[PDB]
């Protein structure tokens, strides 16, 4: 996808942010957005095309792929990026609003509360997506999925495309997410002390 | 698609708009346009390719897919974006026209009536697309579609691609649309008081 | 496709044009070019791939698709955009030529005749494409096409991809075209009075 | 394809050219490059994929498609664009060279001979591609191609994809090419008188 | 993929780097990123599509492709690029931080230790990816892969797409990687003496 | 592929180069890069997809395509472009280095030796790729390839996609390469005298 606009806004955000925040935005751009576009989207491109079920039943592969993958991992990661970035956009907008207010007439007062809330929201959204992915997929895609959804007769064996590569990238993104959490914790403590 | 031109115009619009309007345009860019390009368009890419009907009848899958999905959701969302953005373009053009008039020789007088009408039109178009989608698709795509359109013999069972992911994104976009409504209401009240 | 160059030229044209002309160019960019790229091109992407004929005859689907759709609607719309935009380019070039002439040494004299001719040509090309599409396709694509072109034996039944969505967009573009006509009429009268 | 670089150079060329030359470059950009990218490339995309021959012989469709279309029309048009544009690049380079010479220390002297040669070369390359296409394809693609190339047994019937649309665009490009010839003739005469 | 953002950051890095470092970044951009986008991604595009196993067993090709290629080479190279570039980003950020510090109030002191650590990390990540690829794939892809992973019955013969071209590019990238190592060694020694 | 970065560097190179060198870079951009992107990449897109072998043997088409085309022509041309451009990058970097040296404190002295070496390297790499392609493919792709590589039983007949178009472009690129050689020879002599 085209992340250009979000890029513009977040680049603006870098200036009005802590050094650790600039590190966080670098991580977001490089290890999350760029990995997803350059590497992961191609991994998941044949997810349903090369999903195969051992059966002659029409409609079984469709319902089985749908039950195994209610949302694709890459779409989940898109949404995670958007939601962890939204607080930064809120804070940046409040900052620009105060600048416009000054013109009509760095981090302190209302902006400090807003920045702390921004880090907080980023952390909660962060953790939330991590836990949701754990409960939806664990952290390993196995090659076999056994499916008993109508119209499949009895239980059918279905086979995943590229499960090991997908597992590698699942874990890569989990690690990047954990690094982001650590960075946000560092921001909180660094402001505190 | 390439939303660059609309982006230029709407970016211009941000300056000559209320803070809540800038929030609204941020939502439009991020949670509607970017989600559609980065996430949803891939979800709906195999909508007819992986639509399967249990029959040997030539032409049954075509007519059944057409009856189940007279317009694709993603195309509906494109049109919604365009029509909710058009009023903002009208107001921005009127503003630029007044600026040119001044050169030949912020929100008050004629521009205030135009801005209120802009919010109104945005709200009516907003609600209209919501209700139309409800009446066309509800808010859940089921995996089975039963089709009795000629040439299909008797009633045939047809199966949808990715119904659960599509439902997730249908609801995501409904929520984003409702948030937009709330923002427009806030604009009206904020101008009133 | 990449409409960037035409965009540059037409953007230049906006400055040296009436307010109604700027509205017309906004309509062209948004409701014609952007709709075609973002929405319609995907609708028509599987036009021959998912065109199906009930027969075992080799070559029947090819000749039948060709007879049903001698030109694709989207290609027709491309050509319409180009030809309705060419007069504006002519006028803009004449304007720039007069500017260069001044440097060597707004709408009046020769430029006024050229601007009226520009509106006229735009209107005639407009109407011409509308009428031609009426006579080639009407304004509704039906799901069944009956084809008797060699080598098809006797008359064969062939089935269209996405006829209802295509009809929706056919009518959308017809409406946009009619709105353009109205705008050009307004330009003529507004200059007259 | 990405014509950006050629675009930059030719845009430079516009300034150092006659008004008719600026018209010619507008035609090149709009009615040749943009049509090819936006419209024609999609028409010819399925040229071999949907080329069908009535036979069971392995390799017959490949050799028959190759004999019917030794070069694709769209590739021919690419090459035509490049070769008709090269003289303009030569002249522009000579102009820039004279400018650099002046700095070290409009159309007259050596530049006039170079400009006339540029128009001449453009005209000869123009006519040459026209005539070559006539002798290779005529100006109408018929739906049936009869092929007797080994390994096809005896003569086989093969069927073209989208012959009528292809014919429409063949003739469109022929007309654009003829218009270019007329413009070059006008340049020659306009300089003469 | 779109490497634009990483490009911006690394371009910034060039200024605040040694001549050998500018050579290294030129190599990264040209012989690694550009080769991957322009050449290698097309080579590996049909890696699973044209992976063929001699069997009638459903699911055997999927599990066999997955066992032969747990990660694709091109994805490995993406990750290598990112990780060898991250140290340069760290150093550049520290440099910009010192510049901001100066404003609030070339290579020496803390920046020298950071630059040496940057070269070190680049070298260790470099070597690590080389060795890992050796242990995962060696440096030659053979055309035959023999697979005994469930559900494949007994041992099945599977056949690789484009093994010789893939081997050529594997070795090309190994050579480019070794050249990068040499450049980093030269940086270390050049700073030392 | 995206040649933007190489384009930036080479554009820089134009300024610090001879007139014949600017011609050479124009040829590189237009007749090599642009032809490859706009025309040739589409010609070679179906090279394995539409490669057909007369056999029932699993794996025979894969090994036969691999033996006939160990590297694709278009990938060869990519690599040729990169390697003939690298010397120009070296010289440009040395030039920029001398400029930075001057700031700390056109073609003559060390730069003259470097420029001559640049032309030399360009010429040797040029000739080398030409000769290698001759020895790998000759200069004509025939439609029939006879393949006896295991697992193909005895000798099988395989058929090439688009051999005549491919031959046309092979010869086009050979001619462009020879023109480049001539230009480099002219540079050497022009500096000599
Ligand atoms: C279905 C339980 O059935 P199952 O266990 O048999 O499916 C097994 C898992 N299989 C469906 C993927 C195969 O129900 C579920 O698992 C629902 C899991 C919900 C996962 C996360 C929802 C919240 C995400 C919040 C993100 C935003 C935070 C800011
Ligand atoms: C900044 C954050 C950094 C995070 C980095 C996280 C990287 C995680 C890499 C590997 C995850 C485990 C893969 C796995 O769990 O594989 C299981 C599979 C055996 O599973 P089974 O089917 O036999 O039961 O392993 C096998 O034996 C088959 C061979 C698999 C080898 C895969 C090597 C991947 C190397 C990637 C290096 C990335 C460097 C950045
Ligand atoms: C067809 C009623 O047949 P059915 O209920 O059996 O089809 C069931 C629904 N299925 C056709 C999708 C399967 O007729 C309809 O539903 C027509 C529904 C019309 C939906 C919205 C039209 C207005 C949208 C306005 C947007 C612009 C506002 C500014
Ligand atoms: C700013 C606006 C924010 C709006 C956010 C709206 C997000 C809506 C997310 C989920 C919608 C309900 C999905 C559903 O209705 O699923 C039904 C299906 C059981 O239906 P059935 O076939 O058994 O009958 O559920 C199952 O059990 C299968 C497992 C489905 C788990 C799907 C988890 C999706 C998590 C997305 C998180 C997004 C975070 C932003
Ligand atoms: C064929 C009449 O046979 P049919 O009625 O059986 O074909 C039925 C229509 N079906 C061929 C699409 C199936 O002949 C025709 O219809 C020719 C119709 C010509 C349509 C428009 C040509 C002029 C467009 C001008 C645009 C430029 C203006 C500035
Ligand atoms: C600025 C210019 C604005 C121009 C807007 C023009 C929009 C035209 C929208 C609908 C055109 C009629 C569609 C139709 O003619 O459908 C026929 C079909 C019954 O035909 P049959 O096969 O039963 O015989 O209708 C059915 O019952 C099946 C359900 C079809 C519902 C389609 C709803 C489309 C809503 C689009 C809203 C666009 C908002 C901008
Ligand atoms: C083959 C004559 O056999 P045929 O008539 O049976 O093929 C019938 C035509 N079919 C091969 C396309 C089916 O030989 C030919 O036609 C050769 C025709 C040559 C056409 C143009 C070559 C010069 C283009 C110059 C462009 C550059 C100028 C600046
Ligand atoms: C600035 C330069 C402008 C150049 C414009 C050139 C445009 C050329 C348009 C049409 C060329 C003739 C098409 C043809 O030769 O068609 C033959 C076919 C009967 O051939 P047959 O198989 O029966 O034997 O005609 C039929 O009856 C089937 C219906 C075909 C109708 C096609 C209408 C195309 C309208 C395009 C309008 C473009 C406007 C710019
Ligand atoms: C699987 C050993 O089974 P196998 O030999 O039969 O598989 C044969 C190789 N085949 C799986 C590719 C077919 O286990 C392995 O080979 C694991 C190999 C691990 C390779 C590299 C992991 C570390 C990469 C670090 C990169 C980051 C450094 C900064
Ligand atoms: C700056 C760093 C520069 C690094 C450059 C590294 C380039 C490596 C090129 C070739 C690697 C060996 C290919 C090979 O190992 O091929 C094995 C195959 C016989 O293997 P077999 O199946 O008979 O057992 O060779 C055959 O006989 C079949 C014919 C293969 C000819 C391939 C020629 C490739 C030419 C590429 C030139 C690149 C120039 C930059
Ligand atoms: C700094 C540059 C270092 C360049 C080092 C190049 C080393 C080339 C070694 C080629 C060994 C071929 C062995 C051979 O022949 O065993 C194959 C059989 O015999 C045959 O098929 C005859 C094959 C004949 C190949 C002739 C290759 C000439 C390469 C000249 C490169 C000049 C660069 C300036
Ligand atoms: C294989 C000889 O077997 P064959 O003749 O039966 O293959 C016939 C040719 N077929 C493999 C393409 C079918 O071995 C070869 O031809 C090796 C040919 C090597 C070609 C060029 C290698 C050096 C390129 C240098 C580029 C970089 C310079 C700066
Ligand atoms: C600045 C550098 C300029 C370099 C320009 C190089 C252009 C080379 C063009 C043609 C190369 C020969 C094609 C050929 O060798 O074709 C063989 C084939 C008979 O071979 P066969 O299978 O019968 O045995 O010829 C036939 O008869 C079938 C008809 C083939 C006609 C192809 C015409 C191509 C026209 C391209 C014009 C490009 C203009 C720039």
């Amino acid at each position: 996808g085209d992340w250009s606009f979000l890029g513009r806004l977040l680049e603006n955000a870098q200036e009005h942010s802590t050094v650790i925040g600039k590190v966080w935005l670098t991580v977001l751009f490089i290890f999350r957005i760029l990995v997803l576009g350059a590497a992961a989207e191609e991994v998941w491109g044949d997810e349903q095309s090369d999903f195969t079920c051992n059966t002659q039943q029409p409609g079984c592969e469709n319902v089985c792929y749908d039950r195994a993958f209610p949302i694709s991992h890459v779409r989940f990661w898109v949404l995670q990026i958007i939601f962890v970035s939204t607080p930064t956009l809120i804070y940046l907008g409040h900052v620009l609003h105060l600048v416009r207010m000054e013109e009509k007439r760095r981090i302190a007062g209302a902006l400090l509360r807003t920045y702390v809330f921004n880090i907080i929201f980023k952390t909660l959204f962060e953790v939330g997506f991590i836990a949701g992915q754990y409960f939806l997929y664990g952290f390993q895609l196995k090659p076999l999925y056994r499916c008993d959804r109508w119209p499949c007769p009895n239980t059918v064996d279905c086979f995943i495309s590229r499960p090991t590569e997908k597992t590698i990238f699942i874990l890569f993104m989990l690690a990047v997410a954990c690094v982001s959490l650590l960075l946000n914790v560092l921001e909180i403590y660094h402001l505190g002390w």
